[PDB]
């Protein structure tokens, strides 16, 4: 269903759909606020569902699931010359731990989406975005500020969920649609046991193949250096159809945020040069147009932006408020954004392709393929170049 040797992925994530992210759907979190005090807002889907309780959470999520992405989005994704979607889903869609506050029902909509993908000749990765106990302590794992994925029975539960995913989506029924199953989104390498993570990846790989599935196995790079995974899951060991998913941003530290636009572009180009040297098929499965961390709650509920010196003892670089609405952007920022998007596109198409994060947000333009396209900052068609050949790939 996909030729990873001869095809380039041009895709978007369907983020914020099956795993709530405050910065992507702030309207679901804002009502908990008391005036300007944010201390009472649930920081993640875990706490959101827990505070709401099952009945309300299910009501509110059913409205969200049935409206946030529909078949019209898939048609538009297709119309825009995109050929791919990555679909994040949390473990809780498939299995609840004892005492999990999460509500279920995502599977219904995942399967609707696979059909919509099929109707529109769009291919899919199914991405396990959140693991029990959390693999990274990010709010987008479902559970912020803890990472107990490798503690207790959390790894085993994760593998059990993957086996469920493998059986339902790794087999013949979806062989024309699903061109990858991603074992685990963004395990936070630096705080995990990497030997245990490798064993987990290998267990996932073996289990999938053991079902008779030939679906590509997608492993996130765990924030390791380029080439780190070169010697893992290799053809030499009879391990095949493996893709490395690299994520790329330049906004999550003061140092990165301080780069001028030329330096930002140089970094993006070098992502390409480095990816090219790797020995697995690889795709930039998340990246965006963001040159700031200004989107409300991007760093989490009740956390400010490093860009304006309002988070993690970071110092002021610039004001975020003028950057919140794309209609108020300076000509310089619009130009910087288009250059940055084009440089990243070139870099990522230099290997397996790219998957923008994300298709849509309520009101965070840096993070919305739709919004950037509508404002002429994301090339349309995606091959368009206002700033051709910023990288000089050979
Ligand atoms: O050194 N590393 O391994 C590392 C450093 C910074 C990282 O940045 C994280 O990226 C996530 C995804 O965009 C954000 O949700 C999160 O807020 C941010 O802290 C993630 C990983
Ligand atoms: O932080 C922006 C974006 O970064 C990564 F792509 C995460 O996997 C997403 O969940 C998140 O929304």
């Amino acid at each position: 269903a996909w030729d990873y040797d001869n095809n380039v992925i041009r895709g978007v994530n369907l983020g914020g759909w099956f795993v709530l992210e405050p910065y992507m759907t702030p309207s679901l979190f804002e009502p908990f606020q008391n005036g300007n005090d944010q201390s009472g807002v649930p920081v993640d889907e875990y706490h959101w569902t827990q505070t709401l309780g099952k009945e309300a959470a299910l009501r509110i999520l059913q409205k969200h699931w049935s409206t946030w992405i529909t078949e019209q989005d898939f048609k538009q994704i297709s119309n825009l010359g995109l050929n791919f979607v990555r679909i994040p889903i949390g473990y809780w869609a498939f299995q609840l731990l004892d005492n999990d506050p999460y509500v279920q029902g995502q599977v219904q909509y995942l399967e609707k989406a696979l059909g919509w993908a099929r109707k529109n000749n769009i291919r899919v990765w199914i991405d396990l975005h959140g693991a029990p106990g959390s693999q990274n302590g990010f709010d987008n794992s479902g559970l912020r500020d803890s990472y107990n994925f490798q503690n207790g029975d959390n790894t085993q539960v994760t593998l059990n969920v993957l086996n469920t995913i493998f059986k339902k989506y790794g087999g013949n029924e979806y062989s024309d649609v699903v061109i990858g199953i991603e074992l685990l989104n963004e395990p936070l390498g630096p705080v995990l046991n990497m030997d245990k993570l490798k064993q987990f990846f290998l267990d996932g790989y073996n289990s999938l193949r053991q079902t008779g599935s030939v679906t590509p196995v997608i492993i996130h790079d765990a924030f390791q250096v380029f080439g780190y995974w070169n010697n893992f899951l290799t053809v030499a060991e009879g391990q095949w159809n493996v893709v490395v998913d690299h994520h790329h941003y330049q906004v999550f530290s003061g140092g990165e945020l301080s780069r001028n636009i030329n330096d930002h572009i140089s970094v993006a180009c070098n992502w390409g040069w480095d990816a090219k040297k790797e020995s697995h098929w690889n795709v930039a499965g998340s990246w965006s147009a963001a040159l700031t961390d200004c989107a409300k709650w991007l760093n989490g509920v009740n956390r400010g932006a490093r860009y304006e010196g309002a988070y993690d003892n970071a110092p002021y670089i610039g004001s975020c408020q003028p950057l919140l609405d794309i209609s108020q952007w300076s000509d310089e920022h619009k130009t910087d954004t288009r250059r940055y998007i084009e440089a990243q596109l070139d870099a990522f198409e230099y290997t397996g392709g790219w998957v923008f994060w994300s298709w849509k947000t309520e009101n965070a333009p840096e993070w919305s393929f739709q919004t950037l396209t509508y404002n002429g900052l994301f090339p349309q068609p995606v091959t368009d170049r206002q700033f051709p050949n910023q990288c000089g790939f050979h």
